[PDB]
């Protein structure tokens, strides 16, 4: 139950709101999460569900 790329850059850029970050970067990271999730998809969430994934 764990997804490597997805959450990687994910927290990346959770970690950026959080401290207050471009949201340049912080949609960015949405996109690798849910392109990234899409290429996961292996055995555990299909699609792992990150954080954002273009959270509105």
């Amino acid at each position: 139950m764990v997804y490597d790329k997805i959450a990687a850059q994910g927290e990346v850029v959770r970690k950026l709101k959080a401290e207050k970050a471009p949201k340049a970067k912080v949609t960015e990271a949405v996109e690798c999460l849910l392109s990234l999730k899409a290429e996961y998809k292996e055995k555990t969430g299909k699609e792992y569900v990150p954080g954002l994934e273009h959270h509105h």
